[PDB]
């Protein structure tokens, strides 16, 4: 079996999910995967079907899957609404809700795409970086929090144990890759940096035979512009992976292409890093290179089908250096993009 | 005339500081400025003196004098001291003291010079951007914040006057340049956030002429390597402005190119935004161009000196196309470039 919960969302979240819906099924038909799927209202939509971004019938629908596929949530039509009921605050409170505390996002310069990069290309080859952020603690959830006429306050905090999981996910992860971890905070200003990096020194001594760093978060958002390519396994808090995420998506030289996992206790989910660009959506652009690498990180994570998500990947990079979507400065459409990606799984 | 105190710290510090010195003997000699000036001992430096790095004779000095010449602080030798008592922490209370509320950092690539940016040439071309850093506020100096065996925290606030304050410096800036500010907070998921955003906007209607923007952290460092060209002035609060910063440095291709003014209530300090690079000192090779940047800010900022910091710039400027240092693919020295400063001062 293959039971996915899809979360299509806002804007170009539907155009982009349903580019991944259709390289699911055409994986299906050739595996005999057993695909299931059932689509739930999430974000925007969900707001305005049922007064709340993640309700009941989502929230559902999440805990009876093995995954969920998410597309990307928010608009300006929700703008202004309470922060409880905000497509964002539907966001967190599914990642909470399943305990998804390791996230990761790869971010990979394919063989022969270094031209793509904003960078020159020297410098953008052989990059292959995975953040692990940590999704569910720090200042996204931390109390108090507030605000009045005169001030506002966010917490910025986290427990020994937060620490420990998130930190054990990078390790584990760096043993299958290339062994070398860059744990990042700000250690040398605030009292939580200097606890991040207590805790995952103590959790590095449990992994002798991965090479564990430091790195105060200001610098590391340089040297992953000067040297990108020595980085293996990045660990991080939330915002700060929320940021050094970001600048890493440029590295391939756009955002429609970083792919992420969110992994836990429940329900993995699997999203695009990009959001909803309401500026184009319905309007057959969007590229769907993020979706797509999501629904191969869910065919690895979630249902343990290595190679498979090898194969995606390999089409998609194909498919990048064949006909490029525009915003890689090419004309292949949506559509155009995801039948290419199609011949080349084939 | 012209009342400086100089605080030239550990490692390069004191090279690059006297390197700025060169310059200013030059200028005080070519144009009669009245320079009067008395170094003090700060950082690790005041630490091995008076066993803290920020002692009460470094603070008169700096109270008395009209600016500081701030070089570097830190280096392996303190490591290991409670972060607390660190040069580091030294650094943060002179800027507390002085409620140096404002930290502008110009990044900018020189025409030529486009070529030892880590990006392609026609995206780094043209760059000119100013980071409006707060420096006195935020999670850096917000209370609560503490550690125990089982969890950390720190506070992120601000309260309306010191959003305020930033702000102003900010159109004031951009009113001087080209009439765009961005302002840059995470309002998606923080409250502080929100407050930030809210403030900056009434802030800005006194500003009718000046264009201003927002954008969201993660964006905005995706957008400073994707295309720095297109903002002027950016504004934000401590820990987000700490991270940009470094970003933007790295934009012309070296740490030694940017140089930093802390304006507020008290007394203003212009320092190379450059750690103490331990390795390097006493070898006379570190790149002293943002400490004479930062001496040339000081000239404008502290002196109204506008064509004279100028003057220092394109000097500068020239200096690099003509003799490059080791960090930027020449083998000019210390000395050997800031003789080449002087020559083009004539
Ligand atoms: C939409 C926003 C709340 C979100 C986050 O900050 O986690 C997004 O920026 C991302 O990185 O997934
Ligand atoms: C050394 C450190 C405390 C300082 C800061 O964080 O402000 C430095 O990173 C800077 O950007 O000037
Ligand atoms: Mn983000
Ligand atoms: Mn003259
Ligand atoms: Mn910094
Ligand atoms: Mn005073």
């Amino acid at each position: 079996s293959m039971k996915v919960a899809v979360l299509p969302g806002d804007g170009i979240g539907p155009e982009v999910t349903e580019a991944a819906l259709k390289v699911l099924r055409a994986l299906d038909e050739a595996e005999g995967l057993g695909l299931a799927y059932e689509v739930f209202p999430f974000g925007g939509a969900a707001i305005d079907a049922f007064g709340e971004p993640f309700p009941e019938p989502t929230r559902k629908g999440v805990e009876e899957a093995e995954a969920v596929l998410l597309g990307s949530v928010g608009g300006p039509k929700w703008d202004g609404l309470p922060r409880k009921i905000r497509p964002e605050t539907g966001l967190l409170s599914l990642r909470k809700s399943q305990d998804l505390f390791a996230n990761l996002r790869p971010a990979k310069v394919f063989p022969g795409l270094e031209r793509l990069s904003p960078l020159k290309e020297e410098i953008a080859r052989g990059v292959d970086v995975l953040i692990v952020r940590e999704l569910t603690g720090g200042i996204y959830f931390g109390e108090p929090r507030g605000m009045s006429e005169a001030e506002a306050w966010n917490t910025e905090r986290y427990s020994k144990p937060e620490v420990e999981r998130v930190a054990r996910v990078a390790f584990e992860a760096a043993r299958k890759r290339r062994k070398h971890v860059v744990s990042v905070d700000k250690a040398n200003v605030l009292e939580v940096g200097e606890f991040w990096r207590k805790t995952v020194e103590e959790v590095g001594r449990g992994y002798p035979d991965v090479a564990l760093e430091h790195q105060y978060v200001d610098a590391m958002a340089m040297h992953l512009v000067r040297s990108p390519a020595r980085f293996d396994v990045v660990v991080t808090g939330n915002i700060f992976g929320d940021i050094l995420s970001d600048l890493a998506s440029v590295l391939p030289g756009s955002l429609g292409l970083l792919p992420s996992a969110s992994l836990g206790r429940g329900t993995p989910v699997f999203e695009p890093v990009h959001g909803s660009a309401p500026d184009i959506a319905g309007k057959g652009i969007a590229n769907p290179t993020a979706a797509i690498l999501s629904a191969a990180m869910m065919l690895e994570h979630a249902f343990g089908l290595v190679e498979l998500a090898r194969k995606v990947e390999d089409a998609v990079a194909k498919a990048l250096l064949e006909t490029p979507p525009p915003d890689l400065g090419g004309s292949a459409g949506t559509e155009a993009f995801t039948a290419t990606v199609l011949r080349h799984l084939a």
